[PDB]
């Protein structure tokens, strides 16, 4: 009166929806509420969830604050009683009236899966929830057989919480051999009759899936619009569970869903490596990753690692912390490694090395043939003084990593050089198993001087340090790995990557 909104073109609307396809630990949206002069409020406030705690309900704090100041009553559904790695549902003020916030609908999960079942078709079952938009002109009946009260969905978004004695159940079939999923979102009445509301189809990439939800009944004034923007992820170390959301193409619905597979013991395969070595404790810890090795996830937030140079320094603010990553290399398409630390003004804290890669499928690991791989590496050795390897582009005399891989004998042989070194400082010997390798890193008998480069200073020696690595890319044309050891006799953390060679 008069109400002005931004004129959104169809192109802009698609772009907006496309943005919502970015993988994240979770997502949350506000339940729409009409201001007095408007007749329709779309679903518009859709935020990523970046915290990693399963006990934190997205925006429940914001809601309880408003509820309390208005004597409301907050109720929260998460599925916390069934799921171990995912949460899905709503937090809602059930005695809501007027123009104040009603609540939120969300999903989130922890430990995006780094191992998937090897193959076959696996069943996941869970629940789903939703909020509609608010619309006076959507033919939503004053009396609704499915939803409680007067004019459900008309002035305030209607939700799964408002249903009359109905349960909202989800079922999925994941075909891990073809990386495809299908599913059904159903409603069950008190008389135990099921009605299919949406069919879901999606493709799996990394530990995420992207696809669509097709409304089964387009005459439904609330659950009647298709989505071409469904996205979710597998969660748990071994894809024990899933969770995701979809947004109706007209922003008239935001649905979330969860799922859990049965107790059957399945064989799994590694799809992702993503970890870091702390350069003070020389301990390894896992990083969150969604299957894109060129994206570094810190505190549920992302750092693009790609850049114009051989290796690139990225500097990103994450929760008031200035993170710095030096990521190598531009010739590696399916993996990245390098340094990571917190910029503490002039100093630096939590110095670490990281490595990420997208594992080759086991059935694409070559069965025979001998290949050279060439790349570089990053390392810290400490034994009184510090010795360092910093990733570089000098194949002749730099910090070279060189490998001979014999796929026939399932052997990897590697050499890690110091700059100017004529003999390597580390020798790697490993066995190939599935899409990775494991073995040892050894210095020579009498090892290498901590360069310095001093005629009184010490020498470092390491014996049978455990090495873990993977093959990355469609046909294992890239390889990488790491090793770490903590000792008073000397310590080391090292990451390396290399690119398969062709004889020119
Ligand atoms: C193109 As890629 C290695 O980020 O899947």
């Amino acid at each position: 009166k008069v109400n002005y909104t931004d004129e959104e073109t169809q192109k802009r609307k698609k772009e907006e929806l496309d943005k919502l396809m970015e993988p994240a630990l979770g997502y949350v949206t506000k339940i729409p509420v009409n201001i007095p002069s408007v007749r329709k409020t779309e679903i518009s406030e859709i935020d990523t969830v970046t915290d990693e705690s399963l006990s934190l309900v997205p925006n429940e704090d914001k809601l309880r604050t408003i509820a309390n100041e208005n004597y409301g009553s907050v109720v929260t559904k998460s599925g916390s009683n069934t799921m171990n790695f995912v949460r899905s549902g709503y937090t809602i003020d059930v005695v809501h009236y007027g123009l104040r916030d009603k609540g939120y609908v969300y999903y989130k999960g922890v430990h995006p899966s780094k191992e998937l079942p090897k193959g076959n078709i696996i069943v996941y079952q869970g629940e789903w929830d939703f909020t509609s938009n608010a619309d006076l002109d959507a033919k939503r009946p004053n009396y609704n057989p499915e939803f409680n009260g007067y004019g459900a969905g008309q002035r305030v978004g209607v939700t799964s919480a408002d249903a009359k004695e109905r349960t909202y159940i989800s079922k999925f079939n994941i075909d891990f051999s073809n990386k495809k999923l299908n599913g059904q979102l159903l409603t069950k009445t008190k008389e135990n009759q099921e009605k299919l509301r949406y069919t879901v189809e999606a493709n799996i990439s990394g530990n995420r899936f992207r696809g669509k939800a097709t409304a089964t009944d387009k005459t439904d004034p609330i659950l009647g619009k298709d989505s071409e923007h469904l996205e979710g992820g597998l969660y748990g170390p071994k894809s024990e569970e899933l969770a995701g959301k979809f947004v109706a193409h007209d922003k008239s619905l935001f649905a979330v869903f969860s799922g859990k597979r049965g107790n059957d013991v399945l064989e799994t395969v590694k799809i992702i490596d993503a970890s870091k070595i702390d350069l003070t404790t020389f301990e390894s810890s896992e990083l969150n990753n969604f299957g894109n090795a060129n994206v570094l996830i810190i505190d549920g937030q992302k750092i693009d690692l790609a850049g114009a140079d051989f290796k690139n320094r990225k500097t990103v603010d994450i929760n008031g912390k200035t993170m710095v990553a030096i990521a190598c290399c531009s010739n590696l398409e399916y993996m990245k490694f390098g340094q990571l630390w917190q910029k503490e003004g002039e100093q630096t804290k939590d110095n670490s090395l990281f490595l990420q890669g997208e594992r080759t499928a086991t059935d694409k690991i070559p069965v025979g043939g001998n290949y050279k791989y060439v790349g570089t590496w990053d390392a810290l050795v400490s034994k009184g003084t510090n010795w360092v390897a910093e990733a570089d582009n000098n194949r002749e005399s730099g910090y070279r990593s060189e490998f001979d891989v014999n796929f026939g004998d399932k052997k990897v042989s590697g050499k890690l050089f110091d700059k100017g070194g004529i003999v390597p400082v580390f020798m790697i010997n490993a066995d190939i198993k599935g899409n990775g390798f494991t073995g040892t890193a050894n210095t020579t008998d009498t090892g290498f001087a901590l360069d310095s480069g001093s005629s009184q200073h010490g020498n470092a020696v390491f014996s049978d340090i455990k090495v873990n690595g993977g093959f990355y890319g469609p046909t294992a044309g890239e390889l990488g790995g790491q090793f770490h050891h903590k000792s008073d006799n000397g310590s080391v953390g090292a990451v390396f990557g290399a690119k398969r060679q062709i004889e020119k």
